[PDB]
């Protein structure tokens, strides 16, 4: 709670669920968070009342803009006089479908430019007024998609998350002469907001199908579970940690259990 | 001997070297392919060399435009019946430099839509074609950098390479239920580089560094032991590889040498 | 045709499956063959198949005695004059239960010794008697386990293919400078498994659930598909390929099929 | 400081410099911890100069001995009434030459048996008292050697250290059933004791040696950064991680610089 004790902190993201609860935990740990986003949150008691406003500010940014990353840097640096960690929390889906019979073209561009460039606008931003300073740590949300494929997640959304983990590694190479740490964090299903099924598209149950699915039993991995590994990653205590893929998945992907189970019922 | 005897192949960035000498490969093994590529009289002056009109042909495709990757697709299944081999050999480098601080935002969106919204493309009318038959497979040209990083290597360049490889891993587990396989190769640098466009360098200079620097010593990486891989995967050879990515590197990527040099060799 | 003529070759673990085909593959290639096993009587039997005398030969060898591997490949160079490719084929499986609580000490240290210690000596000798020659092909039998977990499979059996993975990229890395490569393939279920000696299920059985569990649907994995890749590593078509681990398993390990699953499919 | 409040602790290692360290900050945290090694520490000023004789003991315990591991873990509920978690930190280097030709087989069999065997020991009996309580979590010291080579590291060692990593991966998923997590830390070159080389074996000039070849300048990998990664690892903070190999190397392995390198000043 005073892990991160007057460290700045930008996260973008933030009016979704991980940017929501990290913020919150950034604030608790102490820190100074400035929250961005287009849709400009929920109403006003996410950004505005995750935190008080002397230590959460909300500023409204599309992150494929580089005139809007440009202001958001620049305005945190004008507020609070630094920059010390960069938490790039911007990932969409495919709106089209799954089967490369049918997945978008366009689809496929905007995914592409959401997911791919903006997070490389946000760490070009985060850089530039780090690298002055010689202290940073940049923390991107990848998935286990950044390293697995799945029946339903779209190659979309795959690939750019194989190109998230790209420019964590990347970017870990070039500014670790700088003394600028860059990782990322690859989630399972992280129990909410919803998420769309023509099934029981109800959080609760999706849950429950995920916790069915697991490996680790007894526990359902939350926001607040991905809010710790990016505040460990974020701090002072992971000082030599660079161009980790931190998975957080509870062991999910060590195993295809396909063939032991078509084996045990599936005969 | 002819191991893709009445085999049809399309081979894109056909007037490159990995694309030419694969072509020159597969015409060998008995295989009709056709070549494709934006340089269109410089691609068909490589195609006049490889072999007759009857086993090699040449078609202009710039791979970012649908219609053009569509019209390619459908030529050969109008000339040959069928597609069992897709070579998606496709990527350029950054046109900007390799610090983040000057890499270039219209530079990353061009090398993003080429590298791999063009391998999609490639691969998604591939797959229209080979679906129907269950029978096919799908070769991309990653790089190294589908999973490392290099100083001098662009952020961009980086990030398009593990989506290639995010691709060829979603894919094959889409296209798996067709009978479908999806590989890729990642190969380390292929016998020239000719870098007198910047200070100095040339191409024996390149090679001679990069023999240098190289784990396997007494050979170079050549494009005709690209070729010896690509055709591997594309053949009957390896009916149960997918979701390979082949490394080419001969052994350049297992290990960091600069703490054992550090600890000195001989000064 | 005749890819490997004039290689000489050491096949361990050659009265088994992957052993046998590789030994009939590389005799058809054009290469001389000394195959290796402690079944001797049993081994020598399966060798009297493949071919005559002057191409084909049998020597017992327990691969955890430093005295008969050294004998295999002294013998192999006093017959022949030299070895190009060495073929570490010998793998155990453990004898006790998966439950680490069941597991067994003593299972433990055999497998080990077999699977790792082994791997060990057959690669020393071949490399005592290939770095003069500054050339050779070492290739591991692995599988994978050298990667992934598994229910049912030991938690010895997983850490021994995952030293043998070990051994490929340390040897990589040291024997380059000689102009040798040492690659390994990893394969998924082969073709049979025949657990009569457990409650029921038999070859035909393990197959059929085998393919119901695989990513490559309409083929079954064989060992010609794995001799063949064996093939490849081992003769001039991989020259610059070194430090790989050659997946063989359709793309079974690509993604965990469970959460897609459990968001179901139709019941 | 209360981070770890009244959770049970077993470090073996101990008498090494991470293991003291990992203990020190355990206790800081409001651990027990059973400090565990065959040489009964250096004096007396480590084990139980940690922390007071309340919260820390000192057990005399060789790894590769079963009865030696079921009396540390017997002797720890007995005295604390739980144990929660395992931190497996015993790991040796090979006594003989790197070079394949003049490696020792009995140095093989002696580093597989304590880097390994020991290991599996370690996370047996661990398992043992925690599988009925569905809680622990289990950390092993693994290293880069768990996935890359390097000069002058032998062949033994990283063999060993994919082992461990192969440990991990298949007890995080037989053991995720119980809620029990199981992951591994994979360190560069950690600062002291000194440690051989027939050159400068001296701390401080390999530390400078080690920060030379860094990715990540401006710090110095430290035995308190490896400690952080641990009870990250060992608490609650880190309830969804399993199967994860945590790499704290700065960055190292991110690259092979080699070929940059031999372009900029090798020429």
């Amino acid at each position: 709670t005073n892990r991160l004790q007057d460290k700045v902190a930008i996260i973008t993201g933030g009016a979704g669920g991980i940017g929501e609860t990290t913020a919150k935990l950034f604030v608790r740990y102490g820190a100074k968070v400035v929250i961005a986003d287009i849709a400009d949150d929920h109403g006003q008691k996410v950004c505005n009342n995750i935190g008080s406003p002397d230590v959460i500010s909300f500023v409204h940014c599309d992150v494929t803009k580089d005139e809007d990353v440009r202001n958001l840097v620049d305005t945190t640096i004008a507020k609070h006089g630094k920059l010390d960690i960069m938490f790039g929390n911007v990932g969409v889906l495919s709106t089209t479908p799954y089967s490369i019979l049918e997945a978008g073209n366009e689809d496929f561009k905007r995914v592409m430019d959401i997911n791919v460039y903006g997070a490389f606008l946000v760490a070009k931003h985060a850089a530039r007024v780090m690298i002055p300073a010689k202290k940073g740590s940049i923390v991107f949300t990848a998935s286990i998609s950044s390293f697995t494929a799945g029946e339903g997640v779209s190659h979309v959304y795959t690939a750019t998350k194989h190109a998230v983990l790209g420019l964590t590694t990347s970017l870990c190479t070039e500014l670790g002469e700088y003394g600028i740490r860059v990782n990322c964090v690859s989630p399972y299903i992280v129990a909410s907001p919803l998420l769309t099924d023509v099934f029981g598209v109800d959080s609760s149950r999706v849950e429950e199908l995920a916790h069915q699915a697991a490996n680790l039993k007894g526990t359902l991995l939350r926001a607040e579970d991905v809010a710790d590994a990016v505040a460990y990653l974020a701090g002072d205590e992971s000082k030599y940690v660079s161009g980790l893929n931190l998975v957080i998945d509870g062991g999910y992907t060590r195993t295809n259990p396909a063939f032991p189970t078509a084996l045990k019922h599936g005969l």
